[PDB]
DNA sequence: CATTAGA
DNA sequence: TCTAATG
């Protein structure tokens, strides 16, 4: 957590680069397990040789570790940091819609910057285009103050359309966060579950709703179970307009809400820990359900859930307010 | 880890 | 169809 920092950080710096600027899936894959295991080791790596005893640690990384340890740097680490092409790749990546593949592609073309990106707006797809348009807002944080306003509106229309609608704004927001990065909206309806062969319109209704009243302004990707867009708060009585903010709505079988609800609510660790618990308590938890464990090794049979409580009761745990779902 | 776009 | 990119 801190005695192997410099090792874990450089190593990750190492991993990410092969992953991105290079196409070395394995190397990359190599750098991460080590940085993973060099992470769990309870003592101060004092030498490569020392490290080396590790699993996944070979001659290459170890050699590396000696250099880092000896001198407070790595050349391999310094050259790349310096490298313009590689730089650029990391940057271009920042364009929502922009992935390593395309970032590499734009580069060879000579598209390095932001401006280079604009000047060839033609070269981008919708997504990337959108992203291009809202790069500054895109990167900005979401004050809960606003998260407050946002949610308001959204349950509003949701309701408006059909009163049978269940919207919940999940994630860090849900957990009290003073700030967020995009809103996540969990959506369900009775009239939609596990079997009941869809009702794409269900999602459909609501997205339309939001646009209709101007909350929704763009479309990043619209599917029959997963929308992904952008949004904006009606810029007041002037002098102050709201920054474009990402958005995502998702339909779900009413019979698997809460797990997902629970799940998407985190925290990652809260989840992981609770789930870990369910295991002892003879259960299995995941994003869509809750099945009791059969000694045979495993088992199935999704237990009925009506609320965040049910899952709790099941694994006979203390109800934890989302506030305190931190871990 | 699944959904969407896209070519 | 596969491959990319988001979450
Ligand atoms: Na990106
Ligand atoms: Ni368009
Ligand atoms: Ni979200």
């Amino acid at each position: 957590e801190t005695l192997n920092g410099g090792i874990t950080d450089m190593l990750t710096e190492l991993a990410n680069f092969e992953k991105n600027v290079s196409q070395a899936i394995h190397k990359y894959n190599a750098y991460r397990k080590a940085a993973s295991v060099i992470a769990k080791y309870p003592h101060k790596i004092k030498s490569g040789a020392e490290a080396k005893k590790l699993p996944g640690v070979g001659t290459k990384i170890a050699e590396k570790i000696d250099e880092f340890l000896a001198t407070g740097k790595l050349r391999k680490l310094e050259k790349i940091r310096q490298d313009d092409t590689s730089s650029s790749i990391n940057f271009l990546t920042r364009v929502s819609g922009i992935g390593p593949s395309a970032a590499r592609k734009f580069v060879d073309e000579g598209i390095k910057t932001l401006e280079d990106l604009r000047k060839n707006e033609d070269k981008l797809n919708h997504h990337q285009r959108i992203g291009l348009k809202y790069f500054g807002d895109f990167e900005k944080r979401i004050p809960r103050e606003e998260m407050l306003q946002m949610q308001d509106i959204v349950l509003n229309e949701v309701k408006k359309v059909d009163s049978e609608y269940i919207a919940t704004v999940c994630g860090s927001f849900r957990r009290g966060a003073e700030s967020s990065g995009d809103m996540d909206v969990l959506l369900t309806h009775p009239s939609f579950t596990s079997e009941s062969t869809k009702q794409p319109k269900l999602l459909h209704q609501v997205v339309e709703q939001l646009q209709k009243v101007h909350f929704i302004t763009d479309t990043l990707s619209k599917g029959e179970t997963k929308f992904m867009g952008v949004c904006q708060l009606p810029s007041k009585n002037d002098e102050k307009e709201y920054p474009h903010r990402r958005i995502d709505i998702r339909l779900i079988p009413k019979d698997q809400y809460y797990c997902g609800v629970l799940y998407f609510t985190g925290s990652d660790i809260f989840n992981k820990n609770m789930r870990a618990h369910a295991l002892e308590k003879g259960f299995t938890i995941n994003e869509y359900t809750i099945r009791p464990l059969g000694v045979t090794g495993v088992a199935g049979e999704p237990l009925p859930v009506d609320s965040e409580k049910d899952i709790f009761d099941y694994i006979q745990w203390k109800y934890r307010e989302p506030k305190d779902r931190s871990e």
